[PDB]
């Protein structure tokens, strides 16, 4: 006859200012003192019980390499296959809970991030990852805590004579989620979404954000989340997909990184197809940036969009670097600006000095294949660094922001580099096709003009070109549930025949 | 700032009860009798040009399997290589075009076959698939009519300092639709959908379905559908499916059929994988269904949403036989009913007696595989044939009704796939019904539906927390019986000049 509801009502987390004399700030800095010298042991987590294992793992500060901020450990198929066992244990009546109170879960997670625990997990993604303040603020703050509101709201929305319904189920097996390196919060929703939806999960996280994607885990654990629902247990990429992917009761990936690792991925499971009690939902965002430049363009914008985008968190926000397209009319203006505004610059160590705008890139890995790309950079014929090109490795993995010019058009860094190709304005129409039939998996776009028709005109040509796309600034849940309808009857139901047979 | 939101309100398709001097009795009748003798040539569609090649196919009324309905053929790789080509030429256009546009011309279809087409697509179904009429007209009409109006009303409800805002974008690439025989509108929606969508769509229509399939086509291309949308490609599907999965420009399949089949298509997606420009996506429907019962149910209800769901359209609507389990106390009088209603049950041509029940099945494979499954089963030890078990196919592919006993609550055969007029019966002490409801749970690998029969509420409840998962669609005392092709492109525009690079902090 009716029924009652609750629905849920939320706002986006305020990004903080950290001016100086601000409460934020101040937190922030005696969370960094606390954190100073310091270094966290992280086991594996099964339930509740921690887990060591021969296995063990560091991890250091970019900026300063020589600080090992946690000690942690690999997990064994042993300790994987134990993981997985214990989370079917646990599925079922997590399923069953109500999402009202499995949402409240990651309502008072998104609270304790808010307020409380803001500083630590701030401090936590500055240190062990190399990020300024405003980048683990938008990052490990902001995006995250807002993942878990907002997911939260969906999932509680979704469940808001003859009487049908609608029932929103976990999927019937475990999760493997598999974090990347450059964002907390990614990692935080890789594991989480799944998991609010009744699922349970084995969380891979990236091993170079260990102390923080632990943080993480702890709050999650601290504000109700009962054990073996998410199992934490780092370990090696290919052993982890391996052991995951040959489990019967995979029901699903959800991955973040790249796209030959997920391709990887995607055939182990194709391989093991018949072993699988149910057939396994592969989640995966895999890598490109532009910004296009119209001769109407705002150059101001256009510059500090650019810088920002390029360099912000050493260009480590995307695979590649950012192409930048330049009508010729403007290129003498921009470069210049460009030039200027780079050597007023400043990289270094992000804990220290707040005026740092990007610190060191993430690791020793990374630091090289940054070299090759400015060694054997330095030598092709159509590439001239405008700027930067220097990089010292002495004290942290320090990479210059650096420039570069292309004369050719069509020519996986993860580094702070901009790319620029000076186009002629004539030409710009056949530019933008170039920028199309150029970008693979593009991640992200921006288009600068003040000319309304141009703008229209290149959203249609770049539809395809990026997943997001910015007009005049920088451009920087429902697959984990399985719906079940339940009709049902109140009067009885009379003969099999029908009218129109008599 | 105003916001406006565009809403489509849109109601369920009536379905009609076609008794004696109704009007749409009569236009069905006169339906039937323009196809009587009557064959039809289905070339295939690339664009607007019609295709013959050398594979010629028939498609014959399986209730007399001497009349051929439809002459058609298969298209070849170079075929399909066209008709791939030339969807994607169209695709731009068609992503473009504002999707009240592209809803409008699936109204526009459902409308037509709402009234002035609903007798032909019935009468083609009829006689080319062996549904009768009541069956007919949930398919082709109510459900068919329904997906368009309804997919049409999400689609438009979903395009409903600085500005935000979402772009729905079709699919870069063509999506490959691969329909089934045993329902109608199911393979106008795997087409469809997508289509929708502002994707363009190499559609595989089942071969036994070809006579209606087309006219679905045929009326989408009346309502609007621009060439090259939907390309109408029959095929051996072995061959169609290598086709797809070696494109570069392959960006789905939605697929309807069985696991093994679908797994497959999978396999070679991922066998291909470095070649796609795009991630593609994979839609598979693939299974099982029971009726469970409490000893509190209701018998003449249990047992007439028994007989219609075991045995309509000759079980044919679902992979596996219906596996009724039924409590001790109650089997008596449940098997004196069912007996006796079963022997009342008319199978027959569908298109001259409306008393018909239900038909032929589908076809000869599939008459051969009952044929053997019956054979199986009657020799086996723990199976008793209480009813039917007889078929002839000297006019047709007609199975009679049957109903089998087990004792063996693992009955093998009962997992194998029969798609046959079959009714399974297990009968378990009232005593031990708690654990037959884990039995129900541990035996569905893929289950389709699921219904329980329980005047106790509890025991209702209760039913449902154990069948979680044992059903996709689960009834309760009555017979058991789009995003996924749109990528989001979000898109910000900053009014406000942009100011310096560095940070207030900093």
């Amino acid at each position: 006859r009716w029924k009652h509801t609750s629905s849920l009502k939320v706002a986006n987390e305020p990004v903080l200012a950290f001016t100086q004399g601000s409460p934020e700030r101040d937190a922030l800095q005696k969370a960094l003192k606390d954190l100073k010298g310091r270094m966290e042991a992280i086991p594996c987590v099964v339930g509740d019980e921690e887990v060591w294992t021969s296995d063990v793992q560091y991890q250091v500060s970019p900026f300063n390499h020589g600080h090992k901020v946690a000690k942690f450990c690999y997990a064994d198929k042993s300790l994987l296959n134990k993981a997985i066992e214990a989370a079917l244990a646990a599925r079922k009546e997590w399923d069953l809970k109500p999402i009202a109170d499995r949402a409240q879960i990651f309502l008072k997670a998104a609270d304790m991030l808010s307020g409380p625990r803001r500083a630590e997990i701030l401090a936590k993604t500055m240190v062990g990852q190399g990020k300024t303040v405003i980048q683990a603020e938008i990052d490990a703050a902001a995006e995250l805590i807002d993942f878990f509101r907002f997911n939260a709201k969906y999932a509680v929305e979704l469940e808001g004579p003859s009487t049908n319904s609608t029932v929103y189920r976990g999927l019937e097996g475990f999760v493997a989620a598999i974090s990347p390196f450059n964002f907390t919060a990614i990692g935080g929703n890789l594991a989480g979404a799944p998991a609010l939806m009744g699922n349970v999960v084995l969380w891979k996280p990236s091993d170079t954000a260990m102390l923080a994607s632990y943080a993480v885990y702890r709050i999650l654990r601290e504000a109700g989340l009962p054990p073996n629902i998410i199992q934490f247990v780092p370990a090696d990429g290919p052993l982890f997909g391996d052991t995951v992917t040959s489990s019967e009761h995979l029901c699903g990936i959800n991955f973040t990184g790249s796209v030959p690792t997920f391709k990887h991925l995607w055939k182990q499971v194709a391989q093991n197809l018949d072993r699988f009690h149910t057939f396994p939902r592969l989640a995966g965002e895999c890598g490109k940036n532009f910004h296009f430049v119209h001769r109407s363009a705002d150059v101001e914008s256009v510059v500090s969009g650019t810088l920002r985008s390029a360099f912000e968190y050493g260009g480590q926000k995307c695979s590649a670097c950012l192409r930048l397209y330049v009508p010729h009319s403007l290129w003498p203006q921009i470069k210049g600006r460009l030039l200027e505004e780079h050597s007023r610059i400043k990289v270094g160590d992000p804990a220290e000095d707040f005026g740092t705008f990007f610190s060191a890139v993430i690791d020793a890995k990374s630091f090289a294949r940054i070299k090759k790309w400015l060694e054997h950079a330095r030598s092709s014929p159509s590439l001239t660094i405008l700027a930067g090109g220097k990089c010292d490795d002495s004290v942290g993995y320090f990479v210059e922001p650096c420039i570069v010019e292309s004369k050719d058009p069509q020519e996986e860094i993860f580094g702070p580099v901009l790319s620029v190709y000076v186009y002629p304005d004539d030409k710009y129409k056949e530019t933008l096709q170039l920028v199309d039939s150029t970008t693979s998996y593009g991640l992200t776009g921006a288009v600068f003009s003040q000319d309304k028709d141009v703008v229209q005109e290149a959203t249609k040509v770049l539809r395809n070109a990026a997943g997001n796309f910015y007009i005049n600034d920088k451009s920087t849940i429902l697959r984990w549930t399985s719906p079940q309808v339940i009709k049902e009857t109140h009067k009885p139901l009379g003969d099999w025949s029908y009218a129109y047979m008599q």
